[PDB]
């Protein structure tokens, strides 16, 4: 799901995304996680 997981890179969140459902994935959406 889209998080207030701050971005710098596409990713800035594929470890949390990992951690959280279990996959790598989600993009930099409006400087915010979008998993």
């Amino acid at each position: 799901v889209v998080i207030g997981q701050r971005c710098y890179r596409s990713p800035d969140c594929y470890s949390a995304c990992k951690k959280l459902v279990g996959k790598a994935t989600g993009k930099c959406t409006n400087g915010r996680c979008d998993c």
